[PDB]
């Protein structure tokens, strides 16, 4: 337990694989009922602030404080969000920073997770399942990622359902700016959540799916050029 007036709490760094497996089972079991606990929200705060050691804690503390105040006001400006946990909303903004790298694949099989990443993941997932239904995007969303062809083959196959263990990001638009990544997706979304209201780059019109999302893969096109593989899939909501 922390000392009085401590900004931080202890992160459970022991048996990380068990923690990963336990969170993954919780994701599947709880579905859209998944919610972060008050203690998990404090662990996310510590995770973000301490992500890069004591040297960067003052800067990250200041960023944390600013995001908390922004999301507190977000609830005033957008009353439908009044019941969201403020730290859950902060997680959505944090996802759109470079910290995404510590959390995107943290529930993947054989991925070696950090305590920080697992703490990140709980609040993002909680945010995605507690956002009101008006934040769900119904339509086709577009993704590009830098992945190898074998990475695709392990996870996606024509005519079979993919149960995604990753955070899967996409966009409502297909801007020319990110043309030519190694892999592309065209995904029909039913409950993918629009996070442009929380992003550091709202013009990207990003949509985000949590681990546990299921996609029916309907076609995979192959090209010699990048994108080497283009995946057509539909969310099973």
């Amino acid at each position: 337990s922390p000392r009085p007036l401590s900004p931080l709490v202890e992160l459970n760094t022991s048996d990380l694989i068990k923690q990963k497996k336990q969170l993954w089972q919780r994701v599947q079991h709880d579905g859209a009922q998944f919610r972060s606990t008050p203690e998990e929200r404090k662990q996310f705060k510590t995770a973000l602030i301490t992500l890069w050691g004591e040297q960067y804690r003052p800067e990250r503390q200041q960023r944390w404080n600013g995001m908390m105040q922004r999301m507190a006001q977000m609830k005033w400006n957008h009353p439908e969000l009044k019941y969201m946990a403020t730290e859950d909303l902060v997680a959505l903004q944090a996802w759109t920073t470079d910290d995404y790298e510590v959390v995107q694949d943290v529930l993947e099989k054989e991925a070696r997770p950090t305590a920080h990443g697992l703490a990140f993941a709980k609040c993002i997932i909680s945010a995605l399942h507690s956002l009101p239904e008006e934040y769900s995007y119904q339509g086709t969303v577009f993704t590009g990622e830098d992945q190898l062809p074998d990475w695709v083959s392990e996870r996606y196959q024509e005519r079979s359902i993919t149960t995604d263990r990753r955070f899967f990001a996409a966009s409502e638009t297909k801007n020319a700016s990110w043309q030519g990544m190694a892999v592309e997706w065209e995904s029909n979304s039913t409950t993918g959540k629009r996070i442009s209201m929380f992003s550091e780059r709202p013009n990207e019109q990003e949509v985000l799916f949590p681990p546990g999302t299921r996609f029916q893969v309907t076609r995979i096109e192959e090209n010699e050029t990048h994108p080497r593989l283009k995946i057509y899939q539909s969310q099973i909501a």
